[PDB]
């Protein structure tokens, strides 16, 4: 009996560092937004298997990790069969990983009678993954602390939205390691920025992750680049490698995107 999940993306409308944590996390403030652009999951009856269409081992992915902790913490014997289509790419600051953690576990733990309760499936994936606990809500939060601490909010942003999406992995954990005190803002700042945001001033958007990997990972900077001369302002995800903007792709974008090897996800919100 197989079912289907879908596990969504989000993005990040602005992040903040406020400072390191001793351990070795840094806290932050930034505002998610879950997105219509979805990874497939498979779920079948049969013995413990997380497979993916792009090479990804098992024993370092999320979902097998989360299945493997669910079966520690429980006692109870998880005996499904995961095939993940991955449409969403790991590196790319789309949190694509922790949705599908999220998402199969919260489904996992509904099929077998829900031994645990929504705190503890959030405690849960959350050890596993900062970002998972927000799709655990979806649409749009104010995440706190690692950003696990989050609160559903109405924004006032709709419309057209464009992911590119280079090729380049960028590694959250080398980002966010390159941070340095001149990077951190104090919470007040933060704050002030994500509420304009929430009221529909996408123009208030930035993100010190974003600057970091376009200088980590050149491409990134090349994306972001070729967006303004495109005639928009680029923002980027998580910590990259996606670049955003607030419009239709056109079809030399496109062009630029098969030529480049660029992924170009045109939404709407
Ligand atoms: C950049 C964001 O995508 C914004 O939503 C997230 O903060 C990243 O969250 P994530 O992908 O779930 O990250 P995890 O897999 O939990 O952590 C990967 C690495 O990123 C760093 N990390 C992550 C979250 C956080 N609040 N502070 C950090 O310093 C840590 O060095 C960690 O070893
Ligand atoms: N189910 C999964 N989907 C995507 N990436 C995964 C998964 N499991 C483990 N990973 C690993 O996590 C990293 C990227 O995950 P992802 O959540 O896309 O990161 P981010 O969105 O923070 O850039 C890659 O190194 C990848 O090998
Ligand atoms: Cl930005």
């Amino acid at each position: 009996h197989m079912i289907k999940v879908l596990s969504p993306a989000k993005i990040n409308l602005g992040l903040w560092v406020l400072g390191r944590l001793p351990s070795g996390y840094h806290e932050i403030l930034t505002l998610y937004q879950e997105i219509p652009f979805y990874d497939e999951i498979y779920i079948r009856e049969g013995v413990l298997r997380v497979e993916t269409n792009i090479g990804i081992p098992q024993e370092e992915n999320l979902v097998y990790k989360g299945l493997r902790e669910f079966e520690r913490i429980t006692g109870i014997e998880i005996n499904y069969s995961i095939f993940i289509q991955k449409n969403i790419p790991p590196g790319a600051g789309l949190g694509g990983g922790s949705s599908n953690l999220a998402v199969v576990l919260k489904k996992v733990n509904e099929l077998l009678g829900s031994p645990l309760s929504e705190e503890e499936l959030r405690e849960l994936v959350g050890s596993i993954s900062a970002d998972a606990p927000f799709f655990l809500l979806g649409k749009s939060a104010i995440g706190r602390g690692k950003g696990e601490v989050l609160e559903p909010v109405e924004t006032e942003i709709s419309g057209k939205i464009t992911l590119v999406i280079p090729q380049v992995s960028s590694s959250t954990g080398r980002v966010y390691s390159s941070l340095r005190e001149e990077h951190f803002v104090t919470p007040e700042y933060a704050e002030e920025k994500i509420q304009r945001i929430i009221s529909g001033e996408v123009e208030e958007i930035e993100n010190v992750l974003g600057d970091i990997a376009r200088e980590l990972y050149p491409e990134i900077n090349e994306v972001y680049r070729f967006v303004e001369y495109l005639g928009f302002k680029p923002f980027v995800s998580g910590s990259g490698s996606t670049v955003y903007f607030f419009g239709g792709a056109s079809e030399e974008l496109k062009k630029a995107a098969k030529m480049r090897g660029w992924k170009v996800v045109e939404l709407e919100l």
